[PDB]
């Protein structure tokens, strides 16, 4: 018999210039995804399934695509002063905000042709529950 010594430990300390809020944490955040994908992802999804993707680049021109009229539509996202907005009508701190806003107002504002609204993300997990949740405050 013979003894031996092997092994190494690690360290978890964020001391770098880590980036801001990780939009990735969101479900409607499919990072740098190609059109095809979004078109093949929401293709089967249910009408209303929205998904935000980038232009195969870091913090590139964001774009919102959802399932509407049986077709995967896409919307350009303009950024100004750090704010995100598809149209020069109203800007928000970030996607979460911008999207959250459209979730109540149709996108027609920017594309009269595209009269839809952010329903649910593409990453959204299956929705098969005998009974839905709804804890009333009372």
């Amino acid at each position: 018999g013979s003894s031996g010594s092997s092994g190494k430990a690690e360290a978890e300390q964020n001391w770098w210039e880590g980036p801001p809020q990780d939009l990735s944490v969101h479900l409607w955040y499919a990072g740098p995804m190609e059109r095809a994908g979004a078109e093949s992802i929401l293709a089967n999804r249910s009408d209303g399934t929205f998904l935000v993707r980038q232009r195969v680049k870091d913090a590139a021109e964001f774009a919102i695509s959802i399932k509407y009229n049986v077709e995967v539509k896409h919307i350009k996202i303009m950024t100004a002063e750090g704010l995100y907005r598809i149209t020069e009508k109203k800007a928000f701190r970030g996607l979460t905000e911008l999207v959250e806003f459209y979730q109540q107002n149709s996108l027609k504002d920017c594309f009269k042709s595209l009269d839809t609204t952010l329903q649910f993300p593409f990453k959204e997990p299956e929705k098969r529950t005998i009974s839905r949740s709804g804890p009333s405050s009372g």
